[PDB]
């Protein structure tokens, strides 16, 4: 709703400068494809390389790749739930999660 917002999960992405993308409510699919909602600039990224289901409590982080898969806090996982200040690193793009 508008007026007031709840937990705002902002993905701070090092594109080179440092951009921010806030999670939409629902699942945000990151990768290179038309099958992806958010498209990454570099390559090696699958169509669905990673997806985040954001709901009004926690952000479900799912890594959808094995070889160039994403690490959370530098640890390789398939499934993780986002936390403020966690370090998410994926092929040629690393991102810090900020939860407001």
């Amino acid at each position: 709703g508008h007026g007031s917002a709840g937990t705002s999960v902002t993905l701070q992405l090092d594109d080179g400068s440092g951009r921010t993308y806030q999670l939409r409510e629902g699942s945000n699919i990151i990768g290179r494809g038309q099958d992806a909602q958010f498209r990454l600039p570099d390559t090696g990224v699958s169509r669905r390389h990673l997806e985040i289901r954001w709901d009004g409590q926690v952000a479900l982080l799912a890594d959808l790749n094995s070889t160039n898969g994403t690490t959370v806090n530098n640890a390789p996982v398939q499934e993780w739930q986002l936390a403020d200040g966690d370090v998410i690193r994926l092929g040629h793009s690393e991102i810090i999660v900020r939860m407001h």
